[PDB]
């Protein structure tokens, strides 16, 4: 019946009209980056079509394809209508949903500059997409280059990683420094470190309070039988570090999206050289700038007893009903009661729900809706918490990028709630 090969044209008219059609699927093929809002070829509207997903070409080459469209409930009996910067890009995709038994596959020509250059077309982006960086604009920043969303003069890519210098020093983007997570979180607490402690770590590393720091991590695989996994979810300690400087007062903080990986898979050379630091001698403004990004256990307890606020346990689920405490340095299990629980992933050191395949962030709308199903909405004061802060930062991030107007990271978490013996806990299946 079909031709794998010859896709029908949908026209701009047929589009428009089809954009409320719950039977019709639209697939934007670019990269999240561009989807999220990034300009990436110039448009002078960024973003994608209201209501249309994120599939990126660049997945095709992963073999678990099929399981993705599928997990993204992206259905043969649905129409599909793919766009992308150009028709062309969106060929192999139309043929690769032909291939799995999608017989409605259809290809929008007129994105941009169509789409893209006229009001009356709808469309939408993640509101603080800059926080978010790809990596060409990493690339044109430390190359000096003009780009985007950038007006400083002052900047410093930090690759963060958890006791795990040979992250850094296998491969990193050429010029970043190393940042041990233990210069800005305490390993007695595993909460952040007091004003003066931020404050002589962020010198040390050269961060000013005006310098525009760039943070990614490396993903290594983490393992529960290693006695420190963490030294291999170098991107989860990426976002934390972001969450630390954010709160003490870095003014300009971006992540590279999908951390190292997004930086090979865009075919740029890496380094190995050991950059030495370029100290600076003051950070320029009173340390913590943003308070209210952080919350301890005292206003967390307020919190679970408040109407608009909540406590967000992004932990995996064995954690939650009190198997395991996820963790070789933890030995209490079980929950804090009243929180609304954000299923992270598999276990402490992996974010499958937060992520794409490459690590970027997942489809903000899939976060955004997931959530709005257990009450996590943004008209609420929300303290994002995890064993010690870290997966929680990443979740904060994800919200933070959304605009919503007060989230914040209960930094203590489950470490410091049942370090407590008075503190109540919950245990097994709710
Ligand atoms: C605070 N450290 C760095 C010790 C944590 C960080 C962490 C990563 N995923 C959940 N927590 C650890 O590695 O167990
Ligand atoms: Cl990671
Ligand atoms: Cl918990
Ligand atoms: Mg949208
Ligand atoms: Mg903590």
């Amino acid at each position: 019946h079909k031709n794998m090969y010859d896709h029908t044209e949908i026209t701009t008219d047929s589009l428009l009209a089809l954009l409320g059609s719950e039977k019709v699927k639209i697939i934007d093929v670019r990269s999240a980056d561009a989807y999220n809002g990034w300009r990436m070829r110039g448009e002078v509207r960024g973003g994608h079509i209201k209501g249309a997903k994120s599939l990126p070409a660049k997945w095709l080459t992963d073999p678990e394809w099929l399981n993705i469209v599928r997990f993204k409930q992206i259905r043969p009996e649905d129409a599909i209508v793919l766009y992308g910067y150009t028709p062309e890009e969106c060929e192999q995709t139309a043929t690769r949903f032909k291939e799995n038994g999608y017989n409605n596959v259809s290809v929008f020509h007129r994105f941009h500059p169509d789409w893209t250059g006229n009001d009356a077309f709808p469309m939408d982006r993640l509101e603080q997409y800059n926080r978010l960086v790809p990596a060409e604009w990493v690339n044109g920043l430390i190359s000096g280059e003009e780009i985007p969303e950038y007006d400083n003069d002052t900047f410093i890519v930090c690759h963060a990683h958890y006791r795990n210098r040979d992250a850094y020093l296998s491969g990193h983007i050429p010029g970043a420094t190393d940042m041990d997570t233990l210069a800005l979180e305490s390993p007695e607490t595993w909460n952040r470190r007091t004003p003066e402690e931020l404050k002589k770590a962020l010198e040390e590393h050269g961060i000013t309070a005006s310098t525009t720091v760039v943070l990614y991590g490396k993903f290594m695989h983490p393992d529960n039988a290693d006695e420190f996994p963490g030294s291999a979810a170098g991107h989860i300690g990426a976002i934390r570090l972001a969450f630390i400087m954010m709160y003490a007062g870095v003014e300009d903080v971006r992540v590279l999206n999908g951390g190292y990986q997004s930086w090979t898979d865009a075919g740029f050379a890496i380094s190995k050289d050991d950059v030495p630091k370029t100290t600076v001698p003051e950070f320029g403004a009173p340390i913590p700038s943003r308070p209210e990004f952080a919350v301890d256990i005292d206003e967390a307890k307020e919190m679970l007893q408040s109407e608009d606020s909540d406590l967000v346990c992004v932990r995996s689920y064995p954690e939650y009903i009190g198997e395991v405490s996820g963790y070789n340095y933890i030995k209490k299990k079980g929950r804090i009661p009243g929180a609304i629980f954000a299923e992270c992933g598999s276990d402490a050191y992996h974010m499958e729900n937060y992520r794409n395949h490459d690590h970027t962030t997942r489809e903000y709308h899939e976060i955004e809706d997931i959530w709005a199903k257990s009450g996590i909405i943004p008209k609420k004061h929300l303290a994002f918490y995890c064993g010690v802060g870290w997966r929680g930062s990443e979740a904060w991030f994800n919200a933070l990028l959304m605009g919503w107007p007060r989230v914040s990271v209960y930094d203590g978490g489950w470490f410091e709630w049942s370090n407590d013996p008075e503190n109540p806990y919950e245990t097994g299946v709710p």
